[PDB]
């Protein structure tokens, strides 16, 4: 019944991300809309090893009167870099926690930057520890700096909701703290939009295999949107884009009239040659996506223990980039002042592939070396 939304607390270590998370569950639990999770339950988040990468993440759920939320909170900076780049925890919005006494700190800056690189749509701020600041004019100045920092990374710093409170007071049952928590959740309900359904997006299916029996059939999972018998589709990319019509959709022993987000199907293509279709291309609504060879991306480089490299790479490093279904070789260019990239670092890079790929901001990929994963990335900018 209630719409679902995924959010999380970001911010510098020790500014109160975990205390605020606990306070949210406590106050909403007091309204009969969540189970209360204490500070220690959340601070001691379990390790989850997906694909060699190990990440500590606390998962709580709670509801307002309008929505149902899934909430992620992580102990260490490194955990946020990982989750945000790999996508192990998506965020329809983020709650930025900033200590009112200390103000923005390096990881406050980095999480805003990451939030923009990976496409976190919108941010709300909880300006925490107001009980340690006794001067109103000091409070306004720190709020002012936060809005500038947000705007310096293209978020609407002038329009973002910033709620001032004390998560620890709220957790002690203080009435003024609890009101701050509800001001925060009222802003989350109002300012963070509900995510677009996958089935409502323009059709896109990555091609995993190609067959010629009836004619040419391609198999894969429909990533988003719907494809119906009789509709036109474009084939992107690697080669010049081309257009055809869907004449059939099917599973095991089951013909279909349509294929929609989440379905594993085979799609009949009319008059398309098998040699003109190959793994790595995608089917898509005509005009909805384009092929590109060059782009910028935010990447996380796996550590030795995570199965990655154990030596840095330098400008001109030439690995394979795994987009959806296959590798494509590309050359890496490093930022202006960056000289090397150590295992475990995150950095923004420019890449030029040797072949085009259907590409768009927010597309995730792996970096591979010798058939081994060495990095994970997110396309942050297209370069034509
Ligand atoms: N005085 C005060 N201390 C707080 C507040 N919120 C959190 N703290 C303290 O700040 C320290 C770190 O808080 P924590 O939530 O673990 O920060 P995190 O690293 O972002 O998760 C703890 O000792 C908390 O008790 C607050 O509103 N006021
Ligand atoms: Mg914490």
């Amino acid at each position: 019944t209630k719409p679902h939304v995924n959010i999380g607390t970001i911010g510098h270590v020790d500014h109160g991300k975990t205390t605020l998370t606990a306070a949210i569950t406590k106050v909403l639990a007091e309204k009969g809309q969540a189970e209360f999770k204490a500070y220690d339950q959340i601070d001691k988040a379990p390790e989850e090893k997906e694909r060699g990468i190990t990440i500590s993440t606390a998962h709580v759920e709670y509801e307002t009167e309008n929505r149902h939320y899934a909430h992620v909170d992580c102990p260490g900076h490194a955990d946020y870099v990982k989750n945000m780049i790999t996508g192990a925890a998506q965020m329809d919005g983020a709650i930025l926690v900033v200590s009112a006494a200390d103000g923005p700190m390096p990881q406050t800056r980095e999480h805003i930057l990451l939030a923009r690189q990976v496409g976190v749509p919108y941010i709300v701020v909880f300006l925490n520890k107001v009980d340690m600041v006794d001067d109103e004019e000091l409070l306004e100045l720190v709020e002012m700096e936060v809005r500038e920092l947000l705007s310096s990374y293209d978020f609407p710093g002038d329009d973002i909701p910033i709620i001032k409170g004390s998560a620890l007071k709220a957790l002690e049952g203080d009435e003024e703290g609890e009101e701050a928590i509800m001001k925060l959740m009222d802003a989350v309900d109002s300012y963070i939009p509900e995510p677009e359904r996958a089935i409502d997006k323009p059709f896109l299916m990555p091609i995993e295999d190609v067959f010629s029996i009836r004619g040419t059939v391609v198999t894969g999972r429909v990533e988003r949107g719907i494809v119906k018998v009789g509709e036109e589709v474009e084939i992107v990319g690697i080669r010049d884009t081309q257009k055809t019509t869907c004449t059939g959709v099917e599973m095991f022993r089951k013909l279909l009239d349509e294929g929609q987000a989440g379905d594993n199907v085979g799609v009949l293509l009319r008059g398309t040659k098998r040699e003109d279709v190959e793994r790595g291309q995608v089917l898509a609504k005509p005009g909805s996506i384009k092929p590109h060879t060059k782009f910028k991306a935010e990447v996380y480089i796996l550590t030795k223990e995570e199965g990655g490299r154990h030596t840095p790479f330098f400008n001109g490093y030439r690995p394979q980039f795994y987009f959806r279904t296959t590798d494509v070789t590309g050359v890496i260019t490093l930022p202006e002042g960056v000289e090397m990239v150590m295992p475990g670092d995150n950095v923004t890079i420019t890449v030029e592939l040797i072949a085009p790929i259907a590409m768009e901001e927010g597309l995730r990929f792996a970096i591979r070396e010798g058939g081994r994963t060495v990095g994970a990335g997110v396309v942050s900018e297209i370069i034509e």
